[PDB]
């Protein structure tokens, strides 16, 4: 009754921001990592995320994920192995769930847009492992944030040139070519297959503001 | 004559604990350091205010569809004509039309919604260059927080129609998709307009994502691709 | 035994990120610097609290009229007798009586409202000298923010009756007038009592303001001047 | 191209008063000093959030009884068996069962409530050692503010049942008692289980407090002492 | 439904204060200017407001108006000519409206009492050009604020001795004479026909607290 | 209608915290005093509370009570006699009431749990004069706060060894003996009949954090 009204909505929304600002205020410099929730632990892609997490911690960063399995877990796990600060920000879903075992500091948000915002405010760059719809979501959000000057010194690194190449050809081939985007917009992200270059690009471009 | 007892709301002050100045005078005279305006706790109050303002101005919106597409689309364009056609289509189906309030395809849809004498919404966003809401916007706001605006596009709509767009348009597209895929939202039709435009994207989604297990084939059923404005409108009214 | 995992609401802390003290202990032991109480962001929370307290205590007020007039009016006075008469008049017409809760004409009206066994409201304001709410106030608050109190006088009333007053009374008078002139408020009768008192003011409004184009002649119809308590009451019940 | 006019919500900026950065960029890039997280004004926002979270998660609770008792009660115990019996008893009477979510007697009652296929609530509290909610808790929260949790035990319940307990249990016991004695709460049955356990306390209340005028004899009627689970349940359903 | 309830009211009201405090926190010393919305641009009264705005800026002040036409516009316009900071605080009304073209920093308030309060908090004095009902409103509010010690060092200058003289005679002749006010209360304001004296009185009496 | 809903509840609750934090922020070190509201002024118990209040002020503390009569009034009265800061925090009840005449700084709370919290946050220890149900309430709340480490350096002194002895025997004899509490939990409080020892214990154990 009262719980489906805008006055109650504002109070719940605002309390999630307070919970996010409070919990994340004193985080060190971070990078948000995204990727497939489905990636199996036996995989090379999984190993890359473990390697990526480890290398981001070595570069001074905390690592933030969605707290789920697959590539998220891999990156959190690597951040732990390296003795870094491992963060997970979950979204409450209809199914039963839980933050992955390698997350040290976590929150759950009910509101999709509050959580989204946390990923960008408390990080200074994004790394994107091969992933699904939710991964594409955050990828393109970051790209429009950078293109519209709502974040600065915000590197966006795509990992896996064969995985992402098809999308990249369509961005150039269709979007840029029809003037939906400019050719300078394609330089807002980088693509690589080497975990050390992913980290170096991010270290060079993020933060120090 | 300075009081021996003060009753200020729920507070009691007697004798030495009575104050020498009035509450109001401290409030209305005192300018102090203003560091606090540039801090996150104050920003949180600002963000909350913007949510409040949004819900207040969109309180009596009827059922709507949120339309997205390129800011750069020329007005002599077939894409642009499709956007007007669609704005009109949606009004006639009983929906309000919500857009980014920009130029191009956004303007096209708002224009169409006015031609059909419907309710035309433009939810703007602050940009680093000069750009006002488009001339066919009727209910207008300019948001300053991106993430506040994102939530208004979903909350007040029952589906998306996505004209051919840039990075901004894909950002919304994939947001609605994951919201529907994760079942945070339900009965939320998503329609893309322009099969030659969207076809290379859909081919990569199938040939790379689905093919490697990152999505399921049934996840590509969460949207429809069409070149027909009257089909797009029908799809949305059926499902919303 | 210090935890390896803490679940504190929506927050998860594991291993090194677990805290060494409890949330409560930091809250209940720690007194820190208290600069913040003297800052505007905190004042904003105080102001909001006072609004909340106001609406809470006036939640079940019936229809009311807000009465104003001099604080200094003597109790043996014909003005004072008129105020009692009017308080009574308004109760009998079905209204609650709202005043500043002061002495003089305010007290007169609250007194009258009690004689008629009605609801008698006194909305006080902090002053630099000792002065409590008057003895005929039944629902009483002492506000500390002027501008919070101003809004309560309009929100809970359907009209003003203005006995002969000082600066404070004119401040409210002209507030209601511009609110009605600008059509921010509607169906809001304003009645002045005392034609010999108010006549020099009305003459200047006509002979200077209206005559030079600052107001319209029809703007002087937004109030009525009377010497008859039973006319004043009738005017208000007709229009409110 | 940096704007000559900015419209950001209700705010207008022209010419020199236009800003050089966007609102969002200041929000999303800037990490500043973070003293504010350790201050009382921010704690107040945290406390409010926890209330909000509580009411949200307990929004559709049916009528409940709040059960208290020792954390240390062994599971092979007659006290423990009584707690299961009682949890079951209350469900069968139409009540939800609310507890501290701990072990011992709390766990006993939650267990019992599940056996009877009812709604089993565990309102936890942060402690300095590792301790999760008990395995028979169904609706679970872990509060970090003691005083927020205290109010949830009363607000969502219509009575207390108090199994033999320690300091924590007496704290709640005497809270409900004074709430009922002062008539801040009404129709709020309080039942103690275990006459050999509670008898020395009741003897002191009579032989010292009542006997010296600190309480009235009728104040000892605000609770009942029983050894019978089916009596305790009946008492509560009669009075709540 | 929910929008006409006190819980929603509190949230809207409070958000207007946040919007006002936020936008005006870093304003320089200011003076609020009031007057007829109807004053025509050809007028001497209009010229006086332009002259007044210019002279307040020269005296170190920002100039705040209601953002409307006539005397408001004149004063804002003068503040611009002088290169000062020109503020306009509007009230949303049933008609269509807009802040005057010479306003540099503006807000619109829905709540009358929030806006009123802004005029006094963010200024240190009032100047009152010949005006109507709304002008009398702010004039008398300031006078009771000063009389009841809710602002201090708050000059109140009335411009136009023939315009305001009638009111002044009635304040003395009727109010003071019947003890509704004291003779010291008449010294809370000043009346003048010279723009330099208006400014000098305000400069001497306002602020420095 | 709207006033019995959770959105309005949150706003009222929160405003009481703001009122409490605001009013009490700058309080000096304090001790909260509890006891019978029924204690008559002719009594030795009453004299003890006057003596207790006086001695707490001499020990540097402000004295906080519930603002009622009896032992509350006695302690407030003693704090005044000593020229200390005398605080009273009332709870609004169905009856007509008022803060005792010796309270210098007072608030009234509608919410029981907000007021309770104020007693502990703004004090550093509790003294408990012979009292009733409400006195036992605060006594046991403090004891579980200390036992669960939610306050530290928080002395709890019971005054009157014959009054409290019966309860103490039952805590030992029944609770401790059945393992509902440990024997170290009985050392969380002290019992005494001398007002100077009550004060000395409190002075030794409270605050300095």
């Amino acid at each position: 009754d009262w719980v489906h009204t805008d006055p109650w909505r504002v109070l719940r929304i605002q309390s999630e921001f307070i919970e996010g600002f409070g919990t994340l205020a004193e985080l060190p410099p971070a990078i948000s990592v995204f990727g497939s929730a489905r990636t199996p632990a036996d995989s090379p892609e999984y190993d890359a995320g473990v390697r990526l997490g480890r290398g981001l911690v070595e570069a001074g960063f905390a690592v933030i994920t969605g707290g789920g399995p697959g590539a998220m877990e891999a990156a959190n796990k690597g951040a732990l192995e390296a003795k870094g600060t491992s963060v997970g920000l979950g979204i409450e879903l209809p199914f039963e769930q839980g933050l992955n075992p390698y997350v040290d500091i976590g929150l759950n948000f009910r509101y999709f847009f509050v959580r989204k915002m946390m990923f960008v405010k408390y990080a200074q760059g994004f790394v994107v492992l091969p992933g699904g719809l939710g991964t594409l979501d955050e990828l393109f959000e970051a790209l429009t944030l950078v293109q519209t000057q709502k974040v600065t010194r915000f590197p966006i690194v795509l990992f896996g040139s064969e995985y992402w190449g098809g999308l990249v050809d369509w961005l150039r081939g269709t979007l840029v070519a029809q003037g939906k985007a400019a050719e300078k917009d394609l330089m807002l992200f980088h693509v690589t297959d080497d975990v050390d270059e992913a980290v170096a690009l991010v270290s060079k471009e993020a933060g120090r503001l």
